[PDB]
């Protein structure tokens, strides 16, 4: 009673059975205008055939055995859901007969068998619509392939157990594949279902924490229409993100890979999940320009030994207790059996034909589901080798084999523990689950036959701690199946150093504009949120990739420039040392004896200390030879024209006592140099601001009506001098002396007046370079307008040295004399 | 058969129900260490049970009036669910036992046909009862499920709903979110198939308009301890207030409690529709957390017959409904005695209990159960009337109203058009939906007995346009129950003008930095992603807010400096005037024929032309000045130093010729300025790179190699005169005039030897000072120590004195 087309075989223990042996049903969905038929099964599954011979070969190893359950035999009861909700709970509706009828009360037949435990259904919507109506009863249902972690709940599934572990150290590994390879731009689409929604929804909840950005998000259907698909597509041809990754099968994946395949866009990235890495219907080799390269996830193979074997000896003849028999015989050499195509014999052979019935090479869902009878088999071994006063119910009694009922079937499967053909141990959970390892495998091409090669590539190791489960050999991936160059798969290229990071308004972190710092701050690791300012005597590049120290600008005793001024000033100490000591020589003479003999000797000295105080202009600007340039030469240069105004003429007689006079007139240049060092002294000062990448060294004065009163004081002494001087021209005495000296109070003036333009132009820039030549020249000018000319009889023509000489000039000058040679 | 409490009334047609009467089921762990039991209901739901009693109350309607199926009654069992997908399918098994039978070919042959179900609450319930009466192609109508899984007719064959879905209610959030200017908000969902679909497309919806969602956490009704205080840590770990809730009554109450134990005060709740009227959580003990919800409702509806049939109600009248023997029980607290609790007498009054029977103010979902019911009824109708030839069937067929089928019933529900009592018309689409307005709540709390009032603050219309959908009254929500202050609900502060956003690495763009904008960029607006540039004749002000002008340097007219020039111009060329009309006064006197006076007056006015040469430097050079600056100069001093060097000692012997001598080396001048201005003509510029702050507005000279020419014949001429009046300095003719030629040369070479230096330093304003302060310079020396002796002498010294 129930679907026509089944496998069925008599026991004493009945279980049930549910597999996809067609891809879907025929899109008829049309009006009630007739009453409504059966719908129709449309596309031949040869792997699904295969798990049902899986599930047969199990029963009979286990019937064939007297080491598991001697003396009584299993039976089953097998029907197709065509991957469909509908026919799959119209399978179960029989499944749960004889239990239906107690619930109902509604008695009548008394000859329906009772199942006790339930094996299949593959896809996840299909497995909670089941497992719904199985958990009324309380008959336990092993699942060999659904992996929603929906299915975890046991509020709600209570009888629901798997063989497969569930998905979310899928999404884990995911994410951690991604980055592995050091992407941040990835597109998502995932299967309209309890699959792949739940699985998509935790790949975002691992990306979010790992800074990856998803651009897109689109969900899909096996019955989507065209213009979903096209809306898909062009979703997908508007982002420039390369990785996609997909949680789909493949009779959900198929009309949008067609559509993709249509319009020849390559270049993409494929994560596959484990329901369509391995399909044979989006793994052809005319979809390989698009498909090319997809990185993928398998389970772990096992070994069933006979198996092959066993699968090599179907045929719609001898098949008795297997209805699908006929069917997998005409699709497979495409002909009919009797009772247009042409009318089989049962003379053919399967080795001829290239299905996946018997091209396979690893064991991984039919290993599943081998996995699932024997499970169930040690249960009811557990039954029936438990000892009285220690079973698992009340009191500590045992059930009874001979009438045994599902729900101490699904009691002894929460406690089971035991040793595979693998030597490896199987328990279930809490929550019902089996955690297992992964394989990763890419696809490639094959050189000899042209089909797609699956080639491991690394694993997943679940049992070691997190982030450390994850291995990659990346020597064995060709990367759209022919390149060894791992792609670009960011929002934006990674900023240089001279830049840092900028936001691009309405879009996500990972996607950032590069621009330039300014020209004060720099960066120097890749990917910078911000410019640094470096500090203090420092500047960037032109290149803004690091900063510089700053450039110190001042006068130094290394550079040419006061080389030369320290020869000029040595030559010129030198010169007035000369001069006094020929002086100090040749005295008791008439011409130096006429000269006072006093007053030169101190001018002499005035004379070597003006020459010397021009050397704290050179050098580091230190806060005390600050305070000692101005006022050294403030006080050498006004005893020194003191010195030359005492001695000159009949202002002497306006009143030793001459000594008093040039006493005063330097002691009152000493107490306003006192005061103004004793009440605001000049100092030191670094200048940054008036260029960027040179700090100048100056001095600031402090106080500036103290400068002005020391130069108005020094020059109103020499212009008293020269006034003086003026009107004594014409005295014809000590070898013409005053015109000298009117000489050199007219240098003395013109070199300080005609300075005046370059002082005030390059101020703040070395000035101090024109403050010694200054000096230099008003110190040269005035020694060679007094000494060289008294010099030049008392050295080189003696015996004119007489007193007549010194009262009456005989009109003979020593610059004429020395510029005729 | 099948459940044991129900109601159930017999009649031709037979109608099926499914209403929550308690909220759940009793939390009990099976070991299964003995053969399992049924599960046992729990928290009796007074709202459910007037859900119930709607659908009896419209098909007694239906059942009293002639112009509605007459001669035909409609009969119903009605069964609970208590919220649960194991109890809804015991009563779905029940419901389908007729047509169960004939599909697997397999007693009591008088089984009753049920031709629609009146569907579930929740939407799990509704998926695991649709799936199983879609395989016989049974019409159920549903009056709250409102999951857009439920859209889908590929899988949910025969599934109509009287309640609009949860797309517009997800948009409408990201609406309000948006109106308010918040960008900073979290989301909790419930873990079923009601919550996930509305907080994924929430998710989709505040992603479009630029919304950082901070956490994501799920709830369930059957959540332990531990994942509470995961939950309840993750809110106080964050700083955003306002927290979006798509959850159920039920399904929300242990978060909710375990809240109000932590004294969490602060948060904005935004509800959905299904717990912003639910009396589990708008309780007075709760209102110092949940106080000031916003939240949604659906439109209401009149019956007006309906709150009479409520107050009928009694346990030993009622024989239709077994519910009401445990309703009673609850109400009044007592025991029923059969056929401390103190025993129930039948005369109690249902008025003097407060419970949400007869406690409401507007019917919402009543009013979905009675359109549910009179949409069946419609269709029935529609089959009853219909004339031979124009059916919806095959060949224009119509169906028989005796023998009726479930699929023809719903072949006419998916065709169905009729008007409502409320004078609105009922259809349903492909999908088989049908849309609604939303209305808008708020929180409050009420003076006078502390209850909590839902007062109406607004609307959500869904047959506007998108983007004018949302009402909202801002002046009659209390935020929190007592503020009329909205809050903050940001992750970062603003950023004013003269700032820029900068990034935080790690996290989302709704959280930045602020960073001062450089020196020569602006940016006026705030919250600015990037400092905008200044024009080229612009610079920024101290805070960058926008751009000014930028000044503009050159020597002008009506500044001091330029006055005093101007002045000093002007004296020069008066006295020089004054010095040629002092000459040409004394035209017949031994003095002036002592020199050549026809010379004199050339020499006089190339000093006139030396004098108004320099007034070119001052003002805006206009691109003319720059071409006459240099050449007047150059050919004028030219001139004067020509006129010089003729008049001096023992250079006319060497050669009337005097004029022909001031006229080659004038001509040599005019040439060289000639070539240069008809090649390279100088020109004017505006330079922006020296200072970055200022325009300087300075002339290019076109070419160094023709000013250089121009100056190096200059000082050639000079140094020849030089050299010839040095010769003869001892002369005593013409008042010794050789010394005071050699003196004017002097000069000259001692000023432009002196400002040397500041042409190599400055370089704006300062620059056309000094070219006007030694043009002037140079020649008043020249005027000065050439015609001052000979004044003296005629003038201030006497007449009588010398002149002869
Ligand atoms: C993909 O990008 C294209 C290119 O911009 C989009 O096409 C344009 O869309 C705008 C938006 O209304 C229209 O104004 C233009 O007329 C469209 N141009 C063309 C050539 O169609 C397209 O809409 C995008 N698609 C998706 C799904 O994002
Ligand atoms: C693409 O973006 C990722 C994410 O920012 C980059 O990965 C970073 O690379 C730098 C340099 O090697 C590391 O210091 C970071 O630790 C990486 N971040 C993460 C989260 O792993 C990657 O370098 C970018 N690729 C390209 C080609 O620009
Ligand atoms: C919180 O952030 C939002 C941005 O998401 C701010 O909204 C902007 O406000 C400015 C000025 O008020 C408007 O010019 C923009 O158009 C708004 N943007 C959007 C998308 O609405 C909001 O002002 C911020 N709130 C506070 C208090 O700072
Ligand atoms: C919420 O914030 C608290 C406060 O930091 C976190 O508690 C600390 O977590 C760190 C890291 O796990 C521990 O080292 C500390 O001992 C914890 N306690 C304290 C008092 O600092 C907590 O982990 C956060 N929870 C969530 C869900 O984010
Ligand atoms: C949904 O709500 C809108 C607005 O609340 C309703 O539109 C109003 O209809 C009345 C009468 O038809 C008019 O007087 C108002 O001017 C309308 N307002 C607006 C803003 O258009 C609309 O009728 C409601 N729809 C239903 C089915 O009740
Ligand atoms: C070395 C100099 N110091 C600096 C300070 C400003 N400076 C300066 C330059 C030119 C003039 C025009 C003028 O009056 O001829 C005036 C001043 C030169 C100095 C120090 C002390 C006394 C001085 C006495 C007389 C001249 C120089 C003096
Ligand atoms: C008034 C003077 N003007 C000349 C003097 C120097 N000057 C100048 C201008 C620009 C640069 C290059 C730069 O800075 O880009 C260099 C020099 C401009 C003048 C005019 C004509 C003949 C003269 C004969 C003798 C002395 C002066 C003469
Ligand atoms: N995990 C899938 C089922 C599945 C696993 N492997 C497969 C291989 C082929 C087809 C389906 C599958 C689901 O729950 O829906
Ligand atoms: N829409 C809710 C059901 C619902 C609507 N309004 C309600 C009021 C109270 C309880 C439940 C509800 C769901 O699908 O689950
Ligand atoms: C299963 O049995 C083995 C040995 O019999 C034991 O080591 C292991 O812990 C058991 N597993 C469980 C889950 O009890
Ligand atoms: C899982 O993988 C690791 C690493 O390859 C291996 O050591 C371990 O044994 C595997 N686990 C099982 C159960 O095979
Ligand atoms: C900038 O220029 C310098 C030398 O000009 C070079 O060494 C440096 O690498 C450059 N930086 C960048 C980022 O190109
Ligand atoms: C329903 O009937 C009314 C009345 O004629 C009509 O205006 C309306 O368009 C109809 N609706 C549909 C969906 O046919
Ligand atoms: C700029 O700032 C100053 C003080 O910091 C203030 O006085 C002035 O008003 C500001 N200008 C603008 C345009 O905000
Ligand atoms: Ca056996
Ligand atoms: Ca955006
Ligand atoms: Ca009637
Ligand atoms: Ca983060």
């Amino acid at each position: 009673y129930g679907p026509d087309q089944r496998a069925q075989k008599k026991g004493d223990i009945i279980l049930g059975g549910l597999f996809p042996i067609h891809f879907g049903v025929a899109a008829k969905d049309q009006d009630l205008k007739s009453r409504p038929e059966s719908v129709e099964c449309i596309r031949y599954n040869f792997r699904g055939f295969r798990w049902l011979q899986a599930m047969i070969f199990a029963i009979e190893e286990i019937n064939s055995s007297p080491a598991l359950l001697p003396n009584l035999t299993l039976g089953y009861r097998i029907f197709d859901t065509c991957n469909t909700v509908s026919k799959a709970l119209e399978a179960t509706l029989s499944f749960v007969a004889q239990n239906k009828i107690d619930s109902l009360n509604l008695d009548c037949s008394e000859h329906i068998p009772s199942t006790i435990a339930v094996v299949g259904a593959t896809g996840s919507g299909v497995s909670t619509a089941v497992a719904n109506l199985l958990g009324l009863f309380y008959i336990p249902q092993v699942s060999y392939a659904s992996s929603s972690r929906l299915l975890s709940n046991k509020n709600q599934f209570k009888s629901f157990l798997r063989t497969i572990p569930n998905d979310e150290h899928q999404a884990t590994a995911m994410a951690d594949i991604i980055e592995y390879f050091r992407w941040n731009w990835v597109g998502t689409i995932a299967a309209d279902d309890d699959y792949g929604r739940p699985g998509i929804e935790k790949f975002r909840e691992e990306a979010e924490e790992r800074d990856i950005c998803i651009d897109f998000s689109e969900l899909i259907s096996q019955y989507s229409d065209e213009e979903e698909i096209q809306h898909v597509v062009e979703v997908i041809q508007n982002s420039t993100a390369k990785v996609i990754v997909v949680f789909s099968s493949g009779p959900d994946l198929e009309p949008l890979i067609k559509e993709i395949v249509r319009r020849n866009i390559t270049g993409k990235i494929w994560l596959a999940s484990e329901a369509w890495a391995s399909s044979s219907l989006i793994a052809m080799p005319q979809y390989f320009h698009v498909v090319g390269g997809t990185i993928g996830f398998a389970l772990k193979a096992g070994q069933i030994p006979g198996f092959r074997e066993f699968l090599k000896k179907v045929h719609p003849r001898k098949s008795v207790h297997n209805g699908f028999a006929k069917e997998f015989w005409e699709e497979t050499f495409n002909c009919h059996l009797q009772e247009f195509r042409p009318l089989c014999t049962g003379d053919e052979n399967i080795s001829s034909v290239e299905t996946p019935y018997i091209d396979y090479t690893h064991l991984r869902i039919s290993y599943n589901v081998y996995l699932a009878v024997y499970s169930i088999a040690h249960a009811l071994q557990d039954i029936y080798t438990c000892l009285p006063g220690r079973g698992l119910f009340t009191n500590g009694s045992c059930a009874d084999i001979k009438k045994v009922e599902a729900w101490q079937v699904l009691k002894h499967l929460r406690h089971l523990n035991f040793t595979n053909n693998m030597g490896e141990q199987v328990t279930f959970d809490e929550c019902g689950d089996l955690v297992g390892n992964y394989s990763i495998i890419n696809w490639h091409l094959s050189p000899e036959d042209g089909s797609i090669v699956f080639k491991e590539v690394g694993y997943y190791n679940v049992y070691a701690k997190k982030g450390e489960r994850l291995f990659i050999n990346e020597e064995k991936i060709l990367w759209s199946g022919f390149s060894r160059e791992v792609p670009f798969s960011n929002c934006s290229r990674d900023c240089l150093a001279g830049t840092r990071k900028g936001i691009i308004e309405g879009e996500p972190t990972c996607c950032f504009e590069c621009v330039e710092c300014p020209d004060g701050e720099y960066s120097d690791e890749t990917d910078a949120s911000a410019c640094n300012k470096c500090p203090d005597d420092f500047w960037s590049n032109e290149n803004h990739t690091s900063c510089i120290a700053k450039e110190i600008e001042f006068l130094s005793w290394t550079e040419p420039f006061g080389i030369a001024l320290t020869l000029f000033a040595v030559l010129g100490i030198f010169l007035t040392a000369f001069v006094l000591g020929v002086f100090i020589k040749f005295r008791n003479t008439p011409i130096v004896k006429a000269t006072n003999r006093e007053l030169s000797y101190l001018l002499l000295f005035s004379l070597l200390c003006c020459f010397s105080s021009s050397l704290f202009f050179i050098g580091e600007p230190q806060d005390w030879t600050c305070r000692l340039r101005q006022p050294a030469f403030g006080i050498s240069f006004v005893l020194c024209i003191s010195c030359i105004l005492v001695k000159t003429n009949r202002v002497l007689l306006v009143f030793n006592l001459q000594f008093l006079l040039v006493f005063l007139c330097t002691f009152m240049q000493i107490v306003i140099c006192v005061i103004w060092l004793y009440t605001a002294p000049p100092s030191s000062y670094r200048n940054q601001e008036l260029e960027d990448e040179i700090i100048f060294i100056t001095c600031h004065e402090g106080s500036l009506m103290a400068l002005g009163f020391l130069i108005g004081y020094t020059c109103l002494l020499a212009a008293i001098c020269f006034f003086f001087a003026f009107k004594s021209r014409k005295l014809p005495e000590n070898f013409n002396e005053a015109k000298f000296i009117t000489f050199s109070m007219l240098i003395f003036f013109i070199v300080w007046i005609s300075f005046i333009p370059a002082y005030a132009s390059t101020y703040g820039k070395f000035v101090s370079a024109v403050e010694v030549i200054a000096i230099l020249a008003a110190s040269f000018g005035l020694l060679a307008c007094i000494f060289f000319n008294k010099i030049y009889i008392i050295l080189f023509k003696p015996s004119r040295n007489t007193i007549e000489e010194v009262r009456c000039s005989t009109a003979a000058h020593a610059f004429k004399v020395a510029a005729r040679a």
